[PDB]
């Protein structure tokens, strides 16, 4: 996240951190997550197409710094990394850049819900905020396109969502960004999310109630004027987490 500010898993209690176990021993960080019932996680697809074994990755709930311990934090492994099977990438767009997690302890339970562990509500059909409604994101990525590491703790910002004609323009995006994407940006381009806050939720208030209206997907760098953060449309894929998410 550019700018913005640092906040607590308190405030962002369906925030999941997911690493990846090496080779070694080491456990480097991936991507963001968002808890969506007590037994899935909803992430990107780009985040794990280049190892897809799901026995190499650890997932955190309740999870406020990058290499520390929070209390009241819960370790998960993955029963089934589900990505999506027409996933691709092109020259700036990633498509059906969605995939979900099924986790579960070492004593295969799923996640118990409390202060700093709950789920976030998924989208109705086709039912999304109206372009120029605030949403916030939150994530571990840079904090400045020149840095090498990620932050300690956890940041998160505010960014509006933008049209489809807006973002279809010549100097924005042209026709690489399609309907199954949505565009935020911070009308000052000075906040935005980044690399490593990949997979993370863009969170909005939909009829006084937060939604995971998108998931952190691509973008042309990082705040840079006229090129916003696209995310994938969570709206648009319920048919897809329903069929996958059953048994
Ligand atoms: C430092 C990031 C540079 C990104 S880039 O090379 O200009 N664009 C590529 C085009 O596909 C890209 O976005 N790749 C994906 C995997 C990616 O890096 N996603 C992370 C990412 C997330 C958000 C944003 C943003 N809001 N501008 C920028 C990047």
């Amino acid at each position: 996240i550019i700018g913005g500010e640092f906040t607590t898993i308190e405030n962002q209690p369906w925030f999941a951190a997911i690493y990846r176990r090496h080779r070694g021993g080491s456990v480097t960080y991936v991507c963001g997550g968002s808890l969506i019932s007590p037994c899935w996680v909803i992430s990107a697809t780009h985040c794990f197409i280049d190892y897809p074994k799901k026995e190499d990755y650890i997932v955190y709930l309740g999870r406020s710094r990058l290499n520390s311990n929070t209390q009241g934090e819960m370790k998960f492994e993955v029963e089934n990394l589900i990505l999506h099977k027409d996933y691709s990438a092109d020259t700036l767009a990633h498509h059906n850049d969605i995939a979900l997690l099924k986790i579960r302890s070492k004593e295969g339970r799923c996640a118990q819900p409390s202060r700093t562990i709950q789920t976030i509500s998924l989208p109705s059909m086709y039912n999304d905020p109206q372009f120029g409604t605030s949403c916030e994101i939150t994530g571990f990525g840079k904090e400045n396109s020149t840095d090498y590491l990620y932050p300690e703790q956890l940041k998160m910002t505010v960014v509006k969502l933008i049209s489809h004609r807006e973002c279809q323009q010549p100097h924005y995006y042209g026709s690489e960004v399609t309907t199954k994407m949505l565009c935020a940006a911070d009308p000052q381009w000075k906040t935005d999310s980044c690399q490593g806050d990949s997979g993370g939720p863009l969170v909005c208030s939909l009829q006084g109630r937060m939604t995971l209206t998108g998931i952190v997907s691509w973008g042309r760098g990082c705040a840079l004027k006229d090129k916003p953060g696209v995310y994938t449309r969570v709206s648009h894929f319920l048919p897809w987490i329903r069929s996958h998410t059953k048994e």
